[PDB]
């Protein structure tokens, strides 16, 4: 119907931050997630008014998408690396809680998570 405000990309009282960690997780962003061929329904909040969602932000409570990590990651939003993976949780999560198993748009998040996932497994030092 009406679609919420953005998640915030930057806030003057959050401490920030930038990690050798964070600076791998932009790289896998950059290089690899955001231009995969499943990306572009993730790339940008879910706008609910242009899609004629009118349920969507009554079942996802906690919209994220990977427009606003990749912004996020630019601007040093983050603290640690934590809470860059929990977004990207939380962006699978509500694709899966909002549709149906089998989903043309689910079978597009599993295949970005596994990626995903194997990026995580290869997460360096800090
Ligand atoms: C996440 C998630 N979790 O749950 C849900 C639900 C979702 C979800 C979220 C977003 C979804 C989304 C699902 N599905 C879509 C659009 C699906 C769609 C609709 C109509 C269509 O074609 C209609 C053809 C005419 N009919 C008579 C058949 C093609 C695709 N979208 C919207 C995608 N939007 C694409 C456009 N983008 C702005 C922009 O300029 N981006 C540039 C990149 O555009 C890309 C990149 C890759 C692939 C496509 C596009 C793109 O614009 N389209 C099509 C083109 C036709 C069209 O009307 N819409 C599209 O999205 C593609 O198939 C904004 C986002």
């Amino acid at each position: 119907s009406m679609n919420p405000p953005p998640p915030e990309t930057s806030n003057p009282n959050k401490p920030k931050r930038q990690t050798n960690q964070l600076q791998y997780l932009l790289r896998v962003v950059l290089k690899t997630l955001w231009k995969h061929q499943f990306a572009w329904p993730f790339q940008q909040p879910v706008d609910a008014v242009k899609l004629n969602l009118p349920d969507y932000y009554k079942i996802i409570k906690t919209p994220m998408d990977m427009g606003t990590i990749k912004k996020r990651l630019e601007n040093n939003y983050y603290w640690n690396a934590q809470e860059c993976i929990q977004d990207f949780n939380t962006m699978f999560t509500n694709c899966y809680i909002y549709n149906k198993p089998g989903d043309d748009i689910v079978l597009m998040a599993e295949a970005l998570e596994k990626l995903f996932l194997q990026k995580i497994n290869e997460l360096p030092t800090e």
